[PDB]
Parts: structure tokens; C-alpha cells; sequence
């Protein structure tokens, strides 16, 4: 990711990266009702205007498992 | 990620990196209810504007589990 | 991540990293209600404007896990 | 990150850098209800504007566990 | 993190560096209620405005562990 | 972190730093209402404004472990 | 606009009443551009979210006349 | 607008109105870029969420008349 | 605007109105541009938020008149 | 707006009147540039948050009026 | 606007008006630039959280007039 | 604004008012830059937090007229 520029009116030399990202959201909740009752589980609601970015690595957003048994 | 510039009316050189961003959100919430009963479980609700930028490890954002047994 | 400038009107040369950031932000919540009853377990609820970085290690944000057992 | 300027109007060098970082948050909240019941478990709530850099180690924002048995 | 400047109108050289920074947050509360009970466990609540930065160690906000038994 | 000149109009070199750092913060509450009741346990509650740098050892902020048994 | 109950398990009487009201609106604007040249006259743009009642008298909204002469 | 009672489990009565009311807006502006060159005459422009009741007289919102001569 | 209650478990009466209400706004604005030139003339930009009642009067909001001549 | 009880377990009476109020704004900008040049006339820029009541009078909020001549 | 209780478990009565009222704001700006150049006229900007109540007069908010003569 | 309460296990009897109030503002502003030019007109600029009533005469906030001539 390089920029180079060499002179010998207006000169530009731009790179730009986006990687994981997130803009401009707008959300309105009104009279909204939940209930979650959970037993020995895994229960993941409401994930709004999440980024990530990983490197050798596993990547987890909005992740439920029940349960791990060995 | 590099910006370099030599001269022998205006010069710009520029580089621009983003990873893992979040911006520009805006949220509204009126008269909303939300009951969470859990026994024995993982419960993960109600989560905004979250950015993560992780290098050789794992990443988790909004993660449920119930439970392990080894 | 370097800049570099050499002259022998306006010269600029930039470089900008950002990793994991959150900004610009507006939120507003009127007569919310919220109740939460755990037993034995975990719960996590309301994560507004977070930001994280992680070199070389596990990067968890909002993570619930009921219970470990060995 | 380095920044690097020779001369032999005006010259500009920069180099800028943000890791973990959270700007410009504004939140209003006007009659809430919040009531949490916990028996023997985890809770978190209400967790805003957070920012971590960590290196060569785990960086948890927002962890619950319920708890550790070995 | 360097900046060097060698000169044989205006010369500027730069290096900025944020690492876990929270700045421009404003909040206000009116009327609100919260109740927490608590037995045998860790219940965590209203965290706000935190910055962390960490090497060579665990880095850790807003954490809940019930109990830990061995 | 270094800032180096040398000279043979304005000839301006830095180098600036920020790691744990929290500021501009404005909080208004009127008329809130808190009850702990804790039986055996950790309860942590209103942490704002707060800014840690730990090397080589474990950084936490807003931390409840309900108990430890060995 | 009355309500009225008499008794001698649950018992509700209502009356709701809205009128010019406007409510649950979300807009994201990204990178717009707005140029007016106005010589002598009238421009009205750009209006989002109004509401308005009026008893006994002319209700204008969003409007624009170049000009009157008498 | 009234609202009565007369008992000789749950009972309730009620009369609500609303007129001239803006609730629950969120916006979002980035980038955005806005000129106005006026001469001699009226501009109105970026007007959001704006209520108002007007009894016995004339109601505007957002009016631009350009001029008036008598 | 009555509310009359009587008794010769729960009893409730109730009378409420709103006339010219704003509530329940959130913006964002991000690297917003805005050139205003006027010459003998009126400009009105940026109205957020506004609430207003008038009794046997005029009521305006956002309103331009470029001149008045008599 | 009255509220009248006669009692000969719990009992509420209640009249609530709003007119003219603004409540739960939140608002974040940043980078926002805003230039105005003004030749005799007249500009209004830059309202929030503002209520007004006004009796037997005219009322006006943002109002921009170039010049008058008599 | 009264409230009359007559008693021959819990009894209330309760009347309540808000007119002109103006709560719960929150605002943040960073890096904002403003120039303002005027030349025999008027002008208004940045007003922020304002509440009024006239009665027999007239109310005026954010209010510009270039010039008057007679 | 009258309250009575006759009595021959609580009893409560209540009546308030609120006439242009403003409570609950919280606002930062960070490397913010102001620049006014003014030449024989009127600026205003900057009011926040600002709250008036006025009885039988003319009520003004953030008001500017360019000049008078009779």
C-alpha cells in the first residue's frame, strides 16, 4: 500500500483500504418487546454495527454454541 | 503502508489504512422492554458500534457458550 | 508505516493507520425496561462504543460462557 | 512509523497511528428500569465508550462466566 | 516512533501515536432506576469511559467471573 | 521516541504519545435511583472516567469475582 | 374525547387521539452534494420530520412564493 | 379530555392526545457538501424535526417569501 | 384536561396531552461542508429539534423574508 | 387541568399537560466546516434544541429577515 | 390547574403542566471550524438547548433582521 | 395552583408547574476554532443552556438586528 509521486498545478497520489468497517447506519426501535427464556443453552439477539478485522485467526460475530461436551 | 514524495503548485501523497472501524451511528429506542431469564445457559443481547482488530489470536465478538465439560 | 519528503507551493505527504476504532456516536433511549434473572449462568447485555486491539492473544468482546467444568 | 523531511512555502510531513480508540460519544437516557436477579452466575451490563490495546496477552471487554469448577 | 528534520517557510515533521484512548463522550441520566441482587455471585454495571492499554499481560474491562473452585 | 533537528522561516519537529489515556468528559444525573443488595458476592457499579497503562502484569478495570475456594 | 368506567378481573377503557404527528423515521445520508443560486426569489429544500396542528389559521409547510407586489 | 372512575382487581381509564408531535428520529450525515448563493431573494434550507400547535393564528414551517413591496 | 376518581385492588385515572412536542432525536454529522454567501437578502440552514406553541398568535419556525418595502 | 379523589389499595388521580418541550436529544459532529458571508441581509444557522410557549403574541424561532424599509 | 384529595392504602393526586421546557441533551463536537464574515447585516448562530415562555408579548428565538429605517 | 387535602395510610395531593426551564445538558467540544468579522452589523453566536419568562413583555433569546435608523 504506497503512494509515490515525483515533480521535476495540483498533483495527487492517493492509496486508500478498507478492510472490516462499517459507516453510517441509522436505526429507530419504537414499542418493541423481547423475552428470551434460555435452559442450558445459548441464545445471541440485538447485534447491530459490528467490525472486525483478525489476522491468523478464526473469526467469530453473533456466535451460539449449546454446549461442549468431552 | 508507505508515502513518499520528491521535488526538484501543490503535491500530495497520501496513504490510508482502515481495519476494523466503525462509525457514524446514530439509534433511537423508546418504550422497548427486554426480559432475560436464564438457568444454567449464556445469554448475549443488545450489543452496537463494536470494533476489534486482533493479530495471531481468535476473535470473537458477541460469543455465546452454554457451558463446557471436560 | 512511513513518510518521506524531500525538496532541493504546498507539500504534504501522510500517512494514517487506524485498527479498531469506533467515533461518531448518538444514541437515546426513553422509558426503556429491562429485567434479567440468571441462575448459575452468564449474561451480558447492553455494549454500546467499544474499541479493541490485541497483538498476539485472543480478542473477545461481549462473550458470555454459562459455566467450565474439568 | 517514522516521519522524514528534507530541504536544502510550506512542507508537511506526518505519520499518525490509532489502535483501540473510541471519539465523540453522546447518550441520553430518561426513565429507565433496570433490575438484575443473580444467583450463583455472571452478570454485565451497561458498558459504553471502552477502549484496550493489549499486546502478547488476552484482551476481554464485556466477559461473563458463570463460574470454574476443576 | 521518529521524526527527523534536516534543513541546508514553514518546515513541520510529525509522528503521532494513540494506543487505548477514550475522548469526547457526554452522557446524561435523568430519572432512572436500577436494582441488583446479588447472592453467590458478580454482577457488573455502568462502566463508562475506560481506557486500557496493557503489554506483556491479561488486559481486562467489565469482568465477571461467579466463583472460581478448585 | 525521538525528535531530531539540525539546521546549517519555522522549523517545527515532533514526536507525541498517547497509551491509556481518557479525557473530555461531561456527565450529567439527576434524580437516579440505585439499590445493591449482595449476599456472599462482588457487585461493581458506576465506574466513569478511568485510565490505567500496565507493563509486564495483568490490567483490570471494573472487575467482580464472586468468591475463590482452594 | 371521554372516558368512563364503573364497576359495583381487569377493567380498561381509553380514548387516543393523534393528529399531525410523525414518528419512527430513519435517514442515512452519504456524500450528497447541494448547490443553490437563488437571485430574487424563493428555495426551500431539505425537510425531514415536521408536524404540525393549527386551529382557526392557515397551516403552510414547505411553502415558497418569489414575491408579492401590490 | 376528561376521564372518570367510580368503583362502589384492575381498574384503569384513560384519555390521551397528541397534536403537533415528532418522536423517534435518527440521522445520519457524512460527507455531505452544501453551497447557497442568494441575491435579493429567501433560502430555507435543512429543517428537521420540528413540531408545532398553533391556536387561532397562521402556522408556518420552513416558508421562504422573497420579498414583499407595497 | 379532568380527571375525577371515586371509591366507596388498583384504581387509576388518567388524563394526558401533548401539543408541540419533540422527543427521541439522534444525529450524527461527519465531515459535513457548508458555504453560505448572501447579499441583501435571508438565509436559514440547520434547524433541528425545535418545539413551539403559540396561543392567538403567529407562529413560524424556519421562516425567511428576503426585505420588505413600504 | 384538574384532578379530584374522594375515597369514603391504592387510589391515582392524575391530569399531565405538555405544551412546547423538547426532550432526549443526543448529537455528535466532527470535522464540520461551515463558512458564511453576509452583505446586508440577514442568516440564522445552527438551531437545536429549543421549545418555546408563548400567550397572545406572535412566536417565531429561526426567522431571518433581510432588511425592512418604510 | 388544582388537585383536591378527600379521605373520610395509598391516596395520590397529582396535577402537572410543562410549558417551555427543554431536558435531556447531550452534545459533542470535535474539530469543528466556523468563520463568520458580516458587513451591515446580521447574523445568528450555534444555539443550543433554549427554553421560553411569554406571555402578552412576543417571543422571538434565534432572530436576525439586517436593518431597519423609517 | 392550588393543592387541598381534607382528612376526618398515605395520602399525597400534589400540583406543579414548569415554565421555561432547561435541566439535564451535557456537552464537550474539543480543538474547536471560531473566527468572526464584523463591520457595523450584529453577531451572535454561542448560547446554550438558556431559560426565560417574561410577564407583559417582549421575550428575546440570541437576537440581532444589523442597526436602526429613524
Amino acid at each position: 500500500v504506497v503512494a509515490a509521486a515525483e515533480k521535476t498545478g495540483v498533483l495527487y497520489v492517493g492509496s486508500k483500504t478498507k478492510e472490516g468497517v462499517v459507516h453510517g447506519v441509522a436505526t429507530v426501535a419504537e414499542k418493541t418487546k423481547e423475552q428470551v427464556t434460555n435452559v442450558g443453552g445459548a441464545v445471541v439477539t440485538g447485534v447491530t454495527a459490528v467490525a472486525q478485522k483478525t489476522v491468523e485467526g478464526a473469526g467469530s460475530i453473533a456466535a451460539a454454541t449449546g454446549f461442549v461436551k468431552k
